[PDB]
């Protein structure tokens, strides 16, 4: 059957991997976040036919840099991932993160996905940014960024609240769909 | 250029001009509320490529009937629409709409969609349903129908929150793509 391969790529702490098994199982983890980095798999139907869509976790440390790129390989589609109360995060998808999706994958299509949109609006997340002369990153900024990287487009979500969480995967979906022809796909080599 | 026809179809009452225009306008129809059947628009990428999404809405009264399968030609996926306040319009899904498109299409897929979901909460729909002997319908309930009703799957939203109205029409579109073997309406 047909498949789509989806890696989710960003710094530490930005929610990568409760941004996929809030998806993939429906509830955000707030007991214990899984350490193992890992691939999942949700078949969903298009056309009346079904496709399994492989979405791959990767390490956001500086310490993979080396061994990352090995799963990039077959990719349909890439997740780019920043907190919105992170301003540090989202300074790294253009400094580092789209450079090296691009730099392996050229013809690869990429979504810029802003996380945790929950704490945009908790109190305490604002002192704490506002205690350096921070502010969250706003929608418009990121739509900006996303525009002059080429990105597909920009998409946000909280995998805490799960508000916008089907929708960056129903983006990645459409964006992944690669088209008939021949043999001309974005499919990571 | 690529084209998806989707046709939105249901009782009544229940807010299928209200779900097209804010979804297309981003905004709900306070001031006005157009009385016309007109048909909307969007443009849509997938896969790198254009696609526009042709929205067409139409008459739940029983009067608009067989003028109203005039727009059903070349639809890709209906939207058998349905108040989650309206136990009526409910009924009226498995009784005549799903009936009259499979009639009229039998091949081309459809979505059941739960509509209103923002009064669910609201005090006032709920005591009036309460004197009927009635309550709102619940997710549980449209599912089960949904299923036997053979219809793609079932989704709900609010064209006053927009809660969920960006991804009804996200379904709608996966549900109309495929490589003859097409479910066209014809
Ligand atoms: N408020 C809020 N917190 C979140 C959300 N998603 C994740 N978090 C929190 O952010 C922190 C990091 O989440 P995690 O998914 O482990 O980040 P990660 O990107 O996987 C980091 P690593 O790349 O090292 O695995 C945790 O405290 C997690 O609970 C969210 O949607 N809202
Ligand atoms: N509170 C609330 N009211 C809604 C919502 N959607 C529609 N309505 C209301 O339902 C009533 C009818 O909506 P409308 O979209 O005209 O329904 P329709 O199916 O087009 C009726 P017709 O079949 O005649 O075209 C109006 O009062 C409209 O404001 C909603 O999401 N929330
Ligand atoms: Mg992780
Ligand atoms: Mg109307």
């Amino acid at each position: 059957m047909q498949t789509i391969k989806c890696v989710v790529v960003g710094d530490g702490a930005v929610g990568k991997t409760c941004l996929l098994i809030s998806y993939t199982t429906n509830k955000f983890p707030s007991e214990y976040v899984p350490t193992v980095f890992d691939n999942y798999a949700v078949t969903v139907m298009i056309g009346g036919e079904p496709y399994t869509l492989g979405l791959f976790d990767t390490a956001g440390q500086e310490d993979y840099d080396r061994l990352r790129p090995l799963s990039y390989p077959q990719t349909d589609v890439f997740l780019v991932c920043f907190s919105v109360v992170s301003p540090s995060s989202f300074e790294n998808v253009k400094e580092k993160w789209v450079p090296e999706i691009t730099h392996h994958c050229p013809k690869t299509p990429f979504l810029l996905v802003g996380t945790q949109i929950d704490l945009r609006d908790d109190p305490s997340t604002i002192e704490k940014l506002a205690k350096n002369k921070q502010k969250p990153i706003t929608p418009e900024t990121a739509e900006k960024l996303a525009r002059d990287l080429k990105a597909v487009k920009y998409v946000e979500c909280s995998a805490l609240t799960q508000k916008g969480l089907k929708n960056v995967f129903d983006e990645a979906i459409l964006a992944a769909l690669e088209p008939p022809e021949p043999k001309k796909s974005r499919r990571c080599v």
